[PDB]
């Protein structure tokens, strides 16, 4: 098969803060791929992070290749767009699905984890679906090391989103890796069963996170939620992130495990 890497640039699929994600097609093999395109006139370590993954549930890389002041990122594409377009305004999605897609999105950050790798930006604009409607996490501009030779390293620097960030960010000068992705993965699950964010940052100058804490879920968007995801979202969504459900926990959770979907 040859010229199998020859593409043309057709869509810009997004855009982020160097530069953007284009849809290439394929010359021969007629094969689709996502291409970042940042120009640079950061991206070396998102390179190295992104050669270590290797998971169902995570966006695949192919290769890089830089042109003067323009690296390209060749990554895996999905065709089933973010997560973020799957979520209602104001509704969320069937519960049923967001089980799934949170089953999945659990799978990719045991993954991350596992190999010592923390993505620091979990949010449904960085989980995409393939065409199978199967859930990759992607973006790991933000993400970083947090065990190496078996040994964790604390975390300092201040990165992510602020209605997704875990509130131990912005009140602690240190914090453990994994617990900030946990809390992050709550916040989508929130999204989903609610079509809405349930607070602007999780410190105590915000009203709506001061009524959660307060346990004040007759208020939105816990209003909407089934007492069963709510009871997984009251151990996620804990302040003291030593306290906080831990993934393997998580996996063990009467609503994580209730028969809901049926199968394709
Ligand atoms: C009008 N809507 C705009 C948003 N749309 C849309 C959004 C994102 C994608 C998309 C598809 N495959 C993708 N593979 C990727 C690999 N890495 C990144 C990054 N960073 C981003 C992607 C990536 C993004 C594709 C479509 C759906 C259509």
């Amino acid at each position: 098969v040859p010229f199998v890497e020859d593409w043309d640039l057709v869509q810009t699929l997004g855009e982020g803060a160097y530069g953007e994600v284009q849809l290439a097609v394929n010359r021969v093999t007629e094969e689709a791929v996502a291409v970042k395109i940042v120009d640079m006139k950061n991206i070396k370590k998102e390179i190295c992070i992104n050669k270590m993954l290797n998971h169902e549930n995570v966006v695949k890389f192919y290769g890089h290749r830089r042109e003067g002041n323009i690296q390209y990122l060749f990554l895996e594409y999905c065709s089933g767009g973010e997560l973020f377009d799957r979520i209602e305004p104001d509704i969320g999605m069937p519960e049923p699905d967001a089980q799934r897609f949170f089953h999945q999105l659990m799978a990719g950050v045991v993954y991350l984890h596992g190999i010592g790798i923390t993505h620091r930006d979990i949010k449904p604009e960085n989980l995409l679906l393939d065409e199978r409607d199967n859930l990759k996490i992607s973006d790991f501009g933000l993400a970083t090391v947090f065990r190496y030779n078996n040994r964790e390293r604390l975390l300092n620097k201040m990165c992510g989103t602020l209605p997704y960030v875990a509130p131990e960010l912005l009140k602690r000068r240190e914090f453990h890796a994994e617990p900030v992705d946990v809390w992050s993965c709550g916040i989508v699950l929130t999204a989903m069963l609610a079509g809405e964010l349930p607070w602007d940052q999780p410190s105590d100058s915000c009203q709506e996170y001061s009524d959660w804490k307060e346990k004040k879920t007759y208020l939105n968007p816990w209003k909407k939620i089934d007492s069963a995801p709510l009871a997984l979202l009251h151990k996620i969504l804990v302040e003291n992130p030593s306290a906080r459900i831990t993934i393997p926990d998580i996996k063990k959770d009467r609503w994580y495990n209730k028969p809901l979907k049926k199968g394709a």
